[PDB]
């Protein structure tokens, strides 16, 4: 209407402009965004009223410029948990809230499109983006990025979900070959893209780098146009990674509407500029008008809703205190409780000796388009201060001086920062800090960051020699007294546990939990904060366990290709149907309280699944409870995992003697198989494991498929 | 023609006699069959000229009594090699020749049909009855039993494959229900059968014991019926197992046409007499004259080209001693040779120590109708010396008192032979013995058999203290000494490996070779046999390695059932997709000389595959070369293994510098993967890996398919 209104004014040179960005902004020859800071922005055409569009990162929080060049004000942003610790509340509504304040946000510094969320699966704990990722499992993923999208687009922007599909690694990712077979992508790495789209509507789709199965996603007309749209029913457009692909015309082609940043021929000296390329394939027919008109029509039935387009006075000044409490929520809920020997929460009393140089250098999330410059972020010590707890304060004045002095020497300096030894502590000092205090408490941190894989190795996946040298040493000295010992994983992703955790008393997953950290982490430990979070990733005994093997792909030091031999067995799936143990597995979380599940009921009625169970908080302090229904179906014709999450749900905060009431609706659609060409739905017995994690099922029960059902997409 | 002659004769009575066996021959109030010992026989019909036939085990070589009660004369057999040795060999003229070696025994002592060959997939290293089974991968299994097959009924008696199908445990083999996905079963367990059926077209087939996917196997009408004659053009008979199932005229609807051995109320006081129930099934309408001249129509179809029944007059005296030769031929090329760190062959002076009890109580096979009674069997020891070796005497009389010592003592006399200490020796002792001695040579030995699962315990499947320790002594003061160690295998099954193998500088796999075993071993270390034969089967670096972990099922202790959840991805299907290390791969194996592989050319018509490579023997003894070609398929659209074993050949005795040319065929067919329905070969480009192993890929090469291909069964 207003949109078909505007394409038949557009002239042919403008319609390419349009489907083009304008560059990088605020680099090489390019002037900032009006927004300073944004990723991007699309051309104007003033003539039939259009706005240059503005894209925006990300994942863990609206990333722009804090300050402005000749500017008095500030622009500062709230920066959150990162993806895979909101993934660990398993709470859809929290996602959603925290959907809202990054939108509001989004929406009030002029912002039209946020890029987020990013939703690949976990292949491999290795991966650099893990952390800004959800999930192993694609119902717990596409549920998280349903939720989080339902609430940025509240707010009158759009979100946008990345990166589709199967940019699974960071090595070479602009170039590798990613060979998957049809079956694994439908039932792993499409299914939570998929039940986004179907579920949340995202005004866009961001196409990955990577190639699949010999055509890189952005020039994928299966993926993008197959797939998205004819069978997912797609009706937003799709944007290009930036500088992704190697051919605009072929991009189009396939269904990627607005190629991205624009400009390519700024950091690539073989690229033509994407204009002069598209206007020259028109020109020779090589691309036709038609297939450009659909183009921009999916951008422009997107974003004549945007509030650029209604020439929307935004504030540049949102709610930040309001949405710093929505962060702190989104992080308390967040925290996995991994181990816990009668050590948490500490005492009133309790007189803490803080180790670890990461509990001053605190990890709030990990570093690329995923990063945020928010006005302050509370390490684990300035929180710790902060609540007032009782801690070693000449220690504390040790760490310090000891970081700073080796911050300032030439080995130690930022470029990124090295690594610090941990260890420099002498035998005996540690003995005295036994004697002198209650418990200890070690912060162990890791990060990561877009662009870079980690490595197998000490100091990343495994703990540096530093490392458990401090570890085994508190935990000898104060276990010579009567005293407890406590690790705080200050981490984005899995590191090795078994050879150290024994040693241990209690262990909290902070993970990384944005400018909050400090604050959410000391309530953790007084107990304030009644820990509810649970592993939305395996972790593996040693990392030759894992299953993506084939990771980063051939040739190890360059890859070209990687192809997933390991298929729908990955994560949990893995380890469950071939037997192999995790060092914890799956959906698995601790609680300062104890929960009791009861009165399952399941029925099917030949189209929908319902589950129905209550929850009873049995301990002594008020709590929520994660619950977990995998379906096991049964073998009959064609290989499964041995079972499969296919719902779940949080409880509301049960205080002792309280209990709720769960009822799950699964439609039979989700019970399918994919057997290379079909959905199917075999008949047959099928079983019902409602769990609190993936390998401690609490409830059981069974159902029957009186008749197969087929699904050809 | 004969056949319906003979049937339209026959009464209702006769026919439903010739349905069921007369009984265990020689036990309970049975009396001996003519072939004293036989497994069973068939009601005779003397009216119609119907004889009875006899049926005797087994896959070791004719399992009948040597002697005859008021008999001056003689019935021995050849004990051949274990199956899993005969697979070792990966020689299909060799598996033939054995074959007609066995046949002929079976023929000259009257007997109509061998039960042999057995073969089941290693699903489990545990599984009792593993060393007579072929191997994990059914296209050598399915290979190796249709060449035993050629080989029986050249000689015109009959060949019964069995046990039909997935008999993978002992444990609760009766009752246990069997749940395997149907692409398992194509792909794995039936595949086998698929081969033999097609290619060799055995007499009978043998129904398995347990239940599969909740039906029992011999009452089973998708399984011998559908799947057995349907698809696969079966028009031999089926029988059952001794005792198998628990209704025999489900059985008879099933199309198990002979129900074995008969009179099934003399072993459970629940049974009924099975001619009286079928009678009274007819009587009642339960089970139509039809279905039974069916059954009947089926045996006699076969049977009516038995010995038995055009009177053949046998003379009880088969040439053994030219079959003894054909024994030592088959073990001799089925003994592998896993680790040789410049220890083998032995120098012709090298004056040998000979360690483990296992020296005099040489293990020639397992227990169960698969054993034999042969007129000799040499041992290890008696072996090395009848070829007259450097060997240790003193040593010798050590152990041989030791051991009768100690079989005569309560605790270790035989009911079963318990397992003996074997560190009976000072470390002193074995320091003399050091000084003394050359090398020293360690046989360590294992047994299992019919009914009985191994467990993943020390003494079992991982070395008991005693022989751990004995190695690591022998190891330790013969290294002292600039001297070598070396350990034999008599094992039927894998056993650890990796926690001594590095203490030893050889090892030879030496299975259990049957009557020829010492003199067999005997010219493997002196080099007059170089080693040829490699694993059929993977050996697991740890029990817990294994991807068949539900082995042997719910509960442990007492199974009910037990689900394939590793499902298609068993042996080394599993390793290699998920990139867990075997301890040594399937298919490998070492020799006294070198091969090096060559002019690969791989050429596809879209019809057959044609692989032709080169092999010339590069090193400086006489050897015979195994070759692997694994077909690794695209990811396409389908889970499928990394690669697969889709052909296989082993060169004549190459002297240095001789060549040999290797041309393979391998049909379209063969390439398939099943959905769950069809089988499907999928287009795209296809991968060759000829290997001297499953890992090491000496040559390859790629071709395509264009056009997708699909077969409905
Ligand atoms: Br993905
Ligand atoms: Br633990
Ligand atoms: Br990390
Ligand atoms: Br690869
Ligand atoms: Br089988
Ligand atoms: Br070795
Ligand atoms: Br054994
Ligand atoms: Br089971």
């Amino acid at each position: 209407e207003k949109v078909n209104e505007i394409l038949s004014q557009l002239t042919l040179e403008e319609k390419v402009k349009l489907v083009v960005g304008v560059g990088l902004p605020g680099l090489f020859g390019n002037p900032h965004s009006r927004v300073a800071g944004a990723a991007g922005e699309t051309h104007p055409v003033p003539r039939v009223g259009l706005p240059a569009f503005v894209l925006a990162d990300g994942p863990a929080g609206l990333r722009i410029n804090p300050t402005r060049e000749n500017d008095e004000n500030t622009y500062y942003t709230t920066a959150f948990p990162v993806e895979i610790m909101l993934a660990s509340t398993w709470n859809r509504e929290l996602l959603e809230e925290v959907g809202k304040a990054m939108g509001e946000e989004v929406r009030e510094y002029g912002v039209d499109v946020l890029l987020a969320p990013a939703m690949n699966i976990h292949r491999n704990p290795l991966c650099g983006r893990n952390f800004e990722y959800y999930s192993e499992d694609p119902v717990l993923s596409g549920e998280m990025a349903s939720s989080f999208v339902k609430g940025v687009q509240s707010q009158g922007v759009g979100a946008c979900i990345k990166h589709f599909v199967a940019n699974n690694q960071e090595t070479n990712r602009m170039v590798v070959d990613t060979i998957v077979s049809e079956r694994a992508l439908r039932e792993i790495y499409l299914r939570g893209f998929e039940i986004a789209v179907k579920k949340s509507k995202p005004w866009s789709v961001m196409s990955a780098y990577n190639k699949l199965n010999g055509k890189y996603c952005s020039q994928n007309e299966w993926l993008l146009k197959k797939v998205l749209r004819e069978e997912w029913g797609f009706e937003g457009f799709v944007m290009s990674d930036w500088y992704a692909g190697d051919n605009p015309v072929e991009q189009l082609k396939a269904g990627n509407d607005l190629i991205m940043p624009g400009k390519a021929y700024q950091v690539n000296t073989e690229r033509r500029d994407e204009i002069e390329e598209i206007m020259e394939a028109l020109k020779e027919g090589k691309l036709s008008e038609e297939v450009l008109d659909e183009c921009v029509r999916n951008i422009l039935k997107v974003l004549v809703n945007a509030p650029s387009f209604k020439n929307y006075r935004y504030s540049n000044k949102p709610d930040l205190e309001k949405h710093a409490k929505v962060a702190y929520e989104a992080g308390a809920e967040g925290v996995v409780l991994l181990r816990n020997e009668e050590a948490l929460p500490l005492s009133e009393n309790s007189k803490i000796a803080l180790f670890g140089t990461g509990q001053i250098e605190t990890i709030k999330g990990g570093t690329g388009s995923g990063d945020t410059h928010p006005r302050y972020a509370i390490s684990i010590l300035e929180g710790i201060k902060e609540r007032g707890l009782n801690f070693d304060e000449e220690l504390a004045k040790t760490y310090e001086d000891y970081i700073k002095k080796m911050r300032e020497t030439e080995e130690y300096k930022p470029r990124i920062k090295p690594k610090l030894p941990e260890n420099f502590l002498s035998e005996k000092e540690i003995h005295k800090l036994a004697k002198k205090n209650d418990v200890a408490v070690i912060v162990i941190s890791r990060i990561s960051g877009e662009g870079y894989d980690r490595k197998p190795v000490k100091g990343d996946f495994y703990l540096s020699d530093d490392e458990t040298d401090l570890i085994k040493t508190v935990s000898r000295e104060f276990h010579e007294q009567g005293k407890k010992v406590i690790v705080l994983l200050n981490i984005g992703s899995p590191v090795e546990v078994v050879s150290w955790r024994d040693l241990v008393d209690g262990i909290l997953l902070v993970w990384q939990a944005g400018q909050e950290t400090g604050r959410i982490v000391a309530d953790v430990l007084t107990g304030r904060i009644n820990p509810s979070g649970k592993l939305p990733t395996t972790f593996p005994r040693d990392y030759s366990d894992v299953p993506s093997w084939t990771f980063p792909g051939e040739p190890k030091d360059n890859p070209q290709k990687v192809v997933y031999e390991e298929d729908i067995y990955v994560g949990y799936r893995y380890y469950d149907t071939f037997g192999v143990e995790p060092a914890y597995e799956f959906g698995y979380g601790l609680s300062y309280t104890t929960f009791e599940y009861s009165d399952l009921n399941v029925s099917f009625d030949g189209e929908t699944l319902r589950v129905q169970y209550r929850i009873e908080n049995t301990g002594g302090r008020a709590g929520k409870e994660v619950s977990q229904v995998y379906i096991k179906a049964p073998k009959g014709k064609i290989d499964k995992p041995f079972q499969e999450l296919k719902a779940f749900h949080k409880t509301r905060l049960l205080n002792p003697g309280e209990s709720e009431e769960v009822v799950l609706e699964i439609p039979v659609r989700d019970l399918a198989s994919f057997n290379g060409e079909e959905w199917v739905v075999e008949a047959g017995e099928y079983e019902v494991r409602v769990g609190a994690s993936s390998r401690n099922i609490k409830l059981k029960g069974t159902f029957s498929v009186g008749e197969e059902r087929r699904f050809k997409p």
